[PDB]
């Protein structure tokens, strides 16, 4: 199956998934995340090769698909498989508000398993590092460098590359406070 | 600059200016449509490196921008240069005001032109040959696949596994009228 096809299908279903979602604080779709993440982790296999590339591309694109929609897991893994539905299982804190796991189990849990989904979170986490919204006060901006710093250290591990293009995102993100 | 940056930009861009853009006849936002190119394009790099690979990844966010939202070709050449404007106004049948080129002056243009505009083109009617939109008749359908196979015959030289995955769509495209 062609790396695009494997997109298209996981693009489609959070496409649907994420229907009523904007960007929080945005008029613009939560869509546009998934867009920035999922050309991320392709724009890293350039840079050091992934293995199961497709199904990791997937997982960037659903990777917000049980925190945030009426997605089940068991829908996850009929439609992309085991190693899809596990990534997303691990990428997410809660399924819905539910048991939120706290950061140091979620990372340390990201670092012990599959290092492709420790790539994916890298890569969430370098598109999060756009400019802040206006919204956020001084601190709560530093909470959010300092957390990025955490996921840098936990996970920078999974792929060379993709851990210096955070380091370098991070170092930027310093001017926004 | 980084090809995840290059994205980012043109995808920010593309999504403020299709804001209240939908696919035919679904209510998701347009901007399924051109993640679904973007990723083609980036994808197709992994089959045969494309030159200015960063520039054609934007010209295949904002090929549309020009036929269906308010974007100038001014702003295009200021925030992106000259080779991504160029790029959206060769593959724009009409820039919102001015005549519709025809399809023969408009695939002869693309064929005489930059490679990688063609290749742009190839990327938009592979992800245009998914199942077709639920309103459309037998000859519509038929007209539609008809097209696509001149698209092929004029834009296949610009790609050479690219070319190869349009054959397979038009091919799959028959089963549906
Ligand atoms: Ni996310
Ligand atoms: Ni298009």
């Amino acid at each position: 199956t062609h790396l695009a096809d494997h997109y298209n299908q996981a693009w489609l279903f959070a496409a649907r998934a994420h229907r009523n979602q904007t960007l929080s604080g945005s008029p613009l779709p939560y869509l546009v995340h998934l867009g920035m993440v999922a050309n991320e982790l392709l724009a890293a296999d350039r840079d050091g090769a992934i293995e199961r590339l497709g199904e990791t591309l997937q997982i960037a694109v659903l990777h917000d698909t049980l925190e945030d929609t009426a997605t089940s897991p068991e829908e996850l893994r009929q439609q992309f498989g085991e190693f899809v539905c596990a990534g997303v299982q691990a990428l997410s804190k809660r399924v819905g508000d539910g048991p939120k796991r706290s950061l140091d189990d979620y990372l340390q849990a990201l670092a012990e398993g599959p290092a492709q989904y420790a790539l994916v979170k890298l890569c969430d986490r370098i598109t999060n590092l756009q400019p802040p919204p206006q919204t956020w006060n001084q601190d709560k901006i530093a909470n959010y460098h300092q957390e990025s710093q955490l996921i840098l250290a936990r996970l920078g591990h999974a792929h060379a590359a993709t851990a210096r293009r955070l380091r370098e995102k991070i170092e930027h993100y310093r001017q926004y406070y």
